[PDB]
């Protein structure tokens, strides 16, 4: 439980510089692995996490001073490169450590600083933030895996201002005139790089980031995002836009001029009116096809939990039921079986709703099928399943109480009540009872009842309006088009290479070796009119 | 005073238990009324229903919003 | 929006009728937006197989169409 | 324009004391009154009014050293009850001055405690407060007929804590045992006096006095009226209610029961039926007599100005609608007409709108119904302004299109049109056109315009829903039942002298002569956990 | 404004601490596993010289300043 | 419904010797940031009389603060 503990985690943990300084002295083991089940995540018992070494620990503790002895004490200096038995370093555990809390933040942030440098002075040819873990994250990926805000924000503007030390930064000023400055952001691993990188870390994430919405706003990201859109992706998304208009008008001639004989497959007649049928049925199952094989392709790359399914991938999922939806149809066109009416239509309301996913890329337009899709997944169940209660017990009140009337059942009773919410209620729609009073006030009772629920439903739903609904629609929407982003980029369509912006700047051209640094920088001009 | 304020579902399930105790008194009395009160309490049957929503955050907190609506505000409006 | 929702259930619903009345575009989308005004019939044809297709599309229609009004008042809520 | 001007009004004015000193050193009258245009209140020309003394000028520009200088100078003392030609006084300049700005409060305010104090120093026997103006108004009357809400404050609740005036006090404190001690308010022309009490001069104000809705939350009168309501007012006003109610009844049955036959007045039949039927006619027009009455009286008591007619004196027009629609509803019926049943109708369905006046006296009730007249009174208007130009553009148009149909008319034509608003619109009403795409395409035109209305009416209304309408909405309740309780006084009914409350208590019984000072004082408890 | 939102949260919150101590007092089969927490020794140095066993219940929290 | 007080009294510990014993609060260890407290229980999950969670849930509704009470650490974390 407590395997690994030695005198000098004590020592760390007690803030005793004096007994750290005199274990290390007399021969501790800084690299002692604490590895116990107390000192690993391990999120269903109590414990801390800190990267299990020594110098891990004095770092996830705030305990610079003693940081700066075991890096470079005189005896048996730390390995700052050490990796835990999760493979992390000590940048990986000062990443875990983090919470987006103010304080934290501020000492989390101070501390990576101080590790980069003495890291740098010590060992000028070593790169600790290329180094990952056994999940292949480095530093930056695992902040933005894990939603920590604070951590890469501070890392990806990082700027750092002592010679010796400009390779370290990742922000730069290129040239500053008066109250004007453009400065220049790496974007290494943010862009590209092998594995993981940052837009494909956050974009892809499995819902349960804390803030994946609000990691994007950080702003070299907005702004490569938005240059992405502007350079690359706006004319491709316009086009598949355009393309779907066809495929659905095309879906919707095919489907109204279908033949009303019964028992398909239905004959070719050589005429002009019926090839042209024929052919829109093909492009309508072909793209139905597509579809499906698409829908497919995508669960298999993304691997959904089955709760991140429904909140994220949406859309995804809209998609291939209109697919299968359409595959159903195919199967009873073939079958001999008119029902095969039944999935289409089906598929053709799906098709239009459908166009909303291409409301993304126009902001409003975007924010509103974002209400409507949080709306459907959020709050739907909860005030239908009220709503159904109400309508069933006041239906079964009802048609209980008529007798062998017209209606006198479920279905006609449960739509004739249901017609009150449309606007549409009789209220004198059948006299084949006795007792018209009680008749008349469960009637009344049932109109009181379901005004009070759309008006608390209402009420309920303005709760959240103060600044949250906006705010969050617009974050979320900003998501989904850098989703679009991405997924453009991967599909390319043409080979293109001018999918990687920004170009290629060198930075400062003298790295801890004579070596230069280009670095694919990008450019921003900013204006600040104080601090001169 | 504190009988409706608080107490609301036990007196919404009483008042379903007098309902069916009287539709059989109306029943064994061969008056075909029982139905009327039948009805009633089938249709609270189902509208507490609502009892059972706590347990569930937002379900809850939803029939809540409705309680206190028809406890407070009902009277004032509707009159 | 709203039209996205009306012409796509309105192309389902008038695919769905056979040799009817309405059997059109124009009716049946004129049809189905009598339910934005409270005056949708909810059962305006029964030239039609599968009763349970047409009564399904009409009542997610309705829902759909209300929550696209519920959100649009949130929305214009949201600037006030 | 500047006639009276004196040099000592300019040396005050330029804030010279030793100037000041000088002139009145000098021989100069400081009793000159600077009576010019430029020196009154002249709301259409630029000015500064004062009070025209050179105390007053003091005073009014919170230069307290010239004001001691003024009253206590060895050459020739100022009168410190001198009137100016409005009858103004130092005290009523003071309050004119004020317009309930912080600071201006806080130095008016302390202007008035050193002048009181300096009075009753000077002139122990002198009562300031009591003079009255050309207008017949105390200080405290002018503060709450012109809505100083500061002044006011202070004065009502005034404290003087040192020897020699403590008769000056109105707030008086009758014991403290631990942090809970007892306040006594003096309620010197506050509840009753001969002229203007502040409760009537609030409660009849014009609806111009800024502050009428907020002058009622000063303590003692917010405690002084719950007190009059729950001792002697709800008893009545629910018997009232309970009057009005059979009244109503009886007036609904006397019309429900009205003859068939043509050609009034019905002769009398000698049957039970038609007895009590003609009974309870006579006192319907009792009733109606009554309230005809009691809206002359009203209206010639306080002879509203036109504008506050309708703001303000609502019910009273309502009642007074209702009872004019009963007189000639009488005169119509006795002139053979059967018109007199459209009279009636009207006056029986004002008959139980007006129940909602009944709906003071409930917090939640009252406040509703404020709501309901104020939005008649400021934003119907409005809204019915714009409604009926897009519902009468579209009627016209849809009526121009229409050739010679069963329909073909402004009214049936503006009627079918507002069928929409009601949820009824049928949109297929006419086929007596040509151009169907027209008719289509200018119903549905409306429809979405007047839905465009309707949400930017529901946007317009929540603009103000911010704190202010339901804080107001609760003032304007407290001012109707302030108004309801002094009308319930006034009337009485039995000569009973319980109204006058809060019993004679002896609040120092050292004024400054020898007598005692009994001074009709409430009493309120109070708490205070800190400052012990 | 805010208000409503809180007010049904904290009477949802009470109606089911309601129905907990409800369930608890039924409890249907003459079971003792509803004393929950454990029996822990707190301090153990009383102002006699025994123990004290008080049935706490635990609860972790983090705190990443006054260290 | 002083829930003030609750609050004090269900939370206090009390930082010296030969008062330890009078805390309700108690911290059990503390590692690093984080650290593990316990709270005692005694007279709230059960007592002869008057326990607090029987107090407050039977109220009268005349409790001030019924809402709020529950909302002090130990009760909720209790509940839940
Ligand atoms: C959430 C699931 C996947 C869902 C899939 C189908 C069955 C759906 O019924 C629902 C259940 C339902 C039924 C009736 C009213 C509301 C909700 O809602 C959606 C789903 C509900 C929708 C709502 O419309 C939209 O969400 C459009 C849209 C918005 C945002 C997007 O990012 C988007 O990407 C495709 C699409 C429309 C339907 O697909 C449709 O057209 C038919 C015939 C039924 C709707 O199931
Ligand atoms: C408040 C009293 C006890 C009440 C009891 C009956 C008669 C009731 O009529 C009312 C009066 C009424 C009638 C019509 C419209 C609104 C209110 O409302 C409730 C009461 C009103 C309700 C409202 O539904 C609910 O409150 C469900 C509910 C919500 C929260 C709960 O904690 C709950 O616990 C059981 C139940 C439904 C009825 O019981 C019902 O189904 C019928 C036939 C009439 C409703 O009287
Ligand atoms: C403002 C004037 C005096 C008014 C007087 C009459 C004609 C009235 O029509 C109005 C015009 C009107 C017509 C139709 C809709 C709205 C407004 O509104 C009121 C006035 C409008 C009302 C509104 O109902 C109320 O104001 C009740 C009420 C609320 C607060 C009160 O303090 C009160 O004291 C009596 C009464 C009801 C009517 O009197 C009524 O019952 C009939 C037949 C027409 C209404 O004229
Ligand atoms: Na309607
Ligand atoms: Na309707």
């Amino acid at each position: 439980y407590y395997k690994g503990q030695t005198a000098l985690h004590i020592a760390i943990e007690r803030r005793n510089m004096t007994l750290v300084t005199l274990l290390v002295e007399n021969g501790a083991d800084v690299q002692a692995a604490a590895n116990g089940d107390f000192f690993k995540k391990t999120k269903g018992r109590p414990g801390f996490y800190f990267g299990e070494l020594p110098l891990s620990l004095a770092a996830c503790t705030n305990q610079l001073a003693i940081v700066k002895f075991l890096l470079q004490n005189s005896w048996q200096p730390a390995d700052i490169s050490a990796r835990d038995s999760v493979g992390n370093t000590v940048l990986h555990a000062l990443v875990e450590v983090a919470d987006n809390t103010v304080d934290n933040t501020k000492f989390v942030t101070s501390m990576y600083n101080e590790i980069l440098i003495l890291g740098a002075k010590l060992h000028p040819t070593l790169k600790l933030e290329e180094i990952t873990n056994r999940k292949g994250l480095t530093p930056l990926a695992l902040a933005a895996s894990s939603g920590k805000i604070g951590v890469l924000a501070y890392i990806l503007q990082r700027e750092i201002h002592e010679p010796e030390c400009r390779h370290l930064s990742r922000k730069f000023t290129e040239w500053a005139y008066g109250p004007v400055h453009s400065s220049l952001y790496d974007l290494s691993c943010i862009d590209t790089c092998e594995k993981n990188s940052v837009l494909e870390v956050i974009a892809y994430s499995s819902s349960e980031t804390p803030n994946r919405h609000d990691m994007l706003l950080v702003e070299p990201l907005n702004r490569l995002l938005q240059d992405k859109w502007d350079r690359f992706v706006k004319r491709i998304f316009y086009f598949n836009f355009f393309v779907y208009c066809l495929y659905m008008i095309i879906f919707t001639a095919a489907a109204y001029y279908r033949p009303v004989e019964g028992l398909p497959p239905y004959k070719l007649k050589n005429t002009v009116g019926d090839y042209f049928r024929v052919t829109g049925e093909i492009l309508s199952v072909s793209g139905g096809v597509y579809f499906f094989f698409r829908g497919i392709q995508y669960f298999l790359q993304r691997r959904p939990s089955l709760k991140s399914l429904f909140v994220d991938s949406y859309s995804e999922i809209l998609f291939f039921v209109q697919s299968l939806f359409m595959l159903v149809s195919v199967v009873l066109y073939f079958s001999q079986r008119k029902e095969y009416v039944a999935s289409m239509v089906f598929s053709l309301a799906m098709g239009w709703t459908n166009m909303l996913y291409y409301t993304r890329g126009f902001q409003q337009m975007g924010i509103y099928a974002v209400m409507i899709e949080k709306m459907i997944l959020r709050d739907l169940c909860r005030f239908m399943f009220v709503y159904l209660v109400f309508l069933f017990g006041f239906s079964t009140a009802v048609v209980t109480l008529i007798e062998d009337g017209k209606y006198n059942s479920l279905y006609s009773t449960c739509l004739e009540l249901f017609k009150f919410t449309i606007g549409m209620g009789d209220l004198e729609f059948t006299e084949n009872y006795d007792f018209k009073a009680v008749f008349i006030i469960l009637l009344l009772a049932y109109v009181i009842l379901t005004y009070i629920l759309l008006l608390n439903m209402l009420i309920a739903l303005m709760g959240e309006t103060v600044n949250k609904i906006a705010q969050e629609s617009k974050n979320i929407w900003k998501l989904q088009r850098a989703i679009t982003i991405l997924d453009t980029e991967k599909s390319f369509l043409k080979c293109m290479r001018k999918a990687f912006r920004s170009g290629k700047l060198l930075q400062v051209g003298f790295t801890p070796d004579g070596k230069d640094d280009y670095r694919w920088c990008f450019r921003v001009d900013e204006v600040n009119w104080t601090t001169w």
